């Protein structure tokens, strides 16, 4: 079981990695959202 | 195990706080996307 | 630690149902972007 | 215990696929919204 559960933390920080990944990719569409609005108000 | 009990609790409350942020990210999202959209008809 | 295991299976499901409502929402956000880019192609 | 660290490995993989998929939706989000963004320049 400690064993078991060792491969579960480490699996979990795994998965909390991907989960940070993902936020930043994110956070990258609402900056070309803001942009595309922003160019769609100028014309 | 108790410790690595503490180590896996530790880990769900911090991804629980980031899938929470994906959420309310995801709201900002859609509503450009509605904005982006009612514009090209409106255009 | 049955009970504090049992604790940590609940709150897994619960985040996966987060994940699942967060699924749907971004698929619908696939639907719009081929949408807009469709009005944009057209015009 | 050992019943109940079966029922964690299973939601952990269970997340992990979940997870995966939004990973390639995202890419087939971006690689949108760049498009989009292209042509509002080429207009
Ligand atoms: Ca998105």
């Amino acid at each position: 079981i400690e064993k078991q559960m060792d491969r579960v933390v480490k699996e979990m920080r795994r998965q909390l990695e991907m989960i940070d990944k993902l936020t930043t990719r994110e956070i990258e569409q609402v900056e070309l959202l803001k942009r595309i609005y922003d160019k769609l108000t100028v014309q």
